[PDB]
């Protein structure tokens, strides 16, 4: 159908408004604290504390399969970035200390991707 196909051209675009917003956000993280999964073989009790691991090369495979149908779904994933270092590592540490830098900076981009969302529709 016309509509299903209007409809796919629009997620086509969200996903390319999400890819400059994630390219953004991440150079708020210049140490790459962020970047990769935890390792469980360097963190083995890593999954008994976060349940919800997050990290930006995870959300960078989901959003090219346009795997966010909007930006909730993907500032629920920025989210989960900060929300489970901030959990797992003490308020003395350089990596809690990045999710904070990170947020604070992050908050920004994403107000005005949200303004960006709803005026482009």
């Amino acid at each position: 159908s016309m509509e299903q196909v209007a409809m796919e051209l629009r997620l086509t675009e969200l996903t390319r408004l999400l890819r400059s917003v994630l390219d953004q956000l991440q150079d708020k993280d210049p140490a790459r604290i962020f970047a990769q999964p935890v390792s469980l073989k360097e963190v083995p009790d890593y999954l008994d504390h976060i349940k919800h691991p997050m990290d930006f090369a995870t959300m960078r495979k989901r959003l090219e399969a346009q795997g966010y149908k909007n930006l909730h779904e993907f500032e629920e994933d920025f989210d989960l970035i900060i929300d489970n270092c901030m959990k797992y590592n003490a308020r003395d540490t350089v990596f809690y200390r990045a999710a904070v830098r990170l947020r604070d900076q992050g908050g920004v981009v994403l107000r005005q991707a949200r303004r960006e969302v709803d005026s482009i529709g």
